[PDB]
């Protein structure tokens, strides 16, 4: 199954700013119109998050990137993709990421979401592949080169089937897909949010809390993860299995959760509509001390009594 891709070019690591993204609902308490202070694993506001690309730049020896490095998991991850052609397909999570230990696979293979925990012998360069057939103008799922063996499976879920749109699109990124992953006491917890966007780079500023998606009772150690991307092949990408491919444009972003005290605002319906990262700056420390999003002195004059 495994193919080590060639023709990637060198590019320095790149970064962007997380603004106030990545807040998620840290519990399932029923709330209405209250602020709640809680210490949990959060992405600090205005974090320097790492920016990864799938891109094939025009020109002679134009930059060609298909970024699927193995990355640390640390205490949990914020993951965001900015998409127009459904290039990010999922992730693998584990330790050795080989047959010596169990790993978690979460992947959209164009017809199903697949969630499996096995002793996987993952490929060094795992990827999925789409083929564009010129004569009927059809984009079809063609390659699944993620692992060469899978043994002793302890968890398997396969969603109801679908047919995902695989067309490489023109224009700006249109879909923002955000995830928080935590691995707590044997449970792999996923929070997520999908948002319409219209941008070519960076992350949008507007606030959105990620909602609980699922808790997987899988009981495995996780210290590393690796993103699964789909490449494209066609009559325009001549070469062999390693070289005859291109990347449809996509970007994704990785930040790391750490222990933080956040003040969360729940509106009339229990939606988290704003948050303060208490340790961000003196203004945020002031808000958390006052248990308030507003710090301005009032004009009642009643302070002198109490
Ligand atoms: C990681 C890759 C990934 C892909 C390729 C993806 C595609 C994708 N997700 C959708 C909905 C959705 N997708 C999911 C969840 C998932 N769907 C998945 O493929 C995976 C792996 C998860 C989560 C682990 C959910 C719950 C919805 C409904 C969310 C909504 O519409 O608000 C839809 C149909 C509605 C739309 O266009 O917004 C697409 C095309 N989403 C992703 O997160
Ligand atoms: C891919 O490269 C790695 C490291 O260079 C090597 O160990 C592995 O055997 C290669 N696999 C294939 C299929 O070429
Ligand atoms: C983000 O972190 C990297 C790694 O240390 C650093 O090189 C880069 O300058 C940082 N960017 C900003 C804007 O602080
Ligand atoms: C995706 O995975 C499911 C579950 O393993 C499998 O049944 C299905 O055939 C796969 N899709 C394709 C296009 O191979
Ligand atoms: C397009 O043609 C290819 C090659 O004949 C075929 O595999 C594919 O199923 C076709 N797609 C459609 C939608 O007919
Ligand atoms: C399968 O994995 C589980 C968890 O790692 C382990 O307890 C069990 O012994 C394994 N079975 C094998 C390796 O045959
Ligand atoms: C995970 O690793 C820790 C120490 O690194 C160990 O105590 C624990 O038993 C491991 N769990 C599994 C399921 O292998
Ligand atoms: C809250 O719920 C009501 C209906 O119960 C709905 O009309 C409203 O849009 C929701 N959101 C806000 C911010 O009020």
């Amino acid at each position: 199954q495994c193919v080590n891709l060639t023709t990637r070019t060198q590019l320095p690591p790149a970064y962007t700013n997380s603004f106030t993204r990545g807040v998620y609902y840290p519990d399932k308490v029923f709330r209405s119109s209250v602020l709640h202070s809680t210490q949990d694993l959060f992405l600090p506001f205005f974090s320097n998050v790492t920016w990864f690309h799938a891109i094939h730049v025009s020109g002679t020896n134009g930059t060609k990137r298909f970024d699927n490095p193995v990355l640390p998991f640390n205490d949990g991850v914020y993951f965001a993709s900015t998409e127009k052609s459904n290039i990010i397909r999922g992730w693998i999570f584990g330790t050795t990421l080989d047959s010596k230990t169990q790993s978690l696979l979460i992947v959209n293979n164009a017809t199903n979401v697949v969630i499996k925990v096995c002793e996987f012998q993952f490929c060094n360069d795992p990827f999925l592949g789409v083929y564009y057939h010129k004569n009927n103008k059809s984009w079809m799922e063609s390659e699944f080169r993620v692992y060469s063996s899978a043994n002793n499976c302890t968890f398997e879920y396969v969603s109801q089937p679908f047919l995902m749109d695989l067309e490489g699109k023109q224009g700006n990124f249109k879909n923002l897909r955000e995830f928080v992953f935590k691995n707590i006491d044997g449970y792999f917890k996923i929070y997520s949010k999908h948002t319409p966007i219209n941008l070519v780079r960076d992350l949008p500023q507007g606030f959105s809390a990620l909602e609980p998606l699922v808790d997987l009772p899988i009981g495995i150690n996780i210290t590393r993860f690796q993103t699964l991307l789909a490449l494209h092949r066609s009559y325009l990408t001549p070469g062999d299995s390693s070289s005859g491919w291109t990347a449809g444009a996509a970007a994704y972003y990785v930040g790391y959760l750490q222990p933080r005290t956040f003040l969360l605002k729940y509106n009339e319906n229990g939606t988290i509509t704003d948050a303060v990262d208490c340790a961000l700056d003196p203004l945020s420390e002031t808000k958390c001390t006052l248990k308030s999003f507003t710090v301005e002195k009032g004009s009642s004059g009643l302070e002198v009594l109490f």
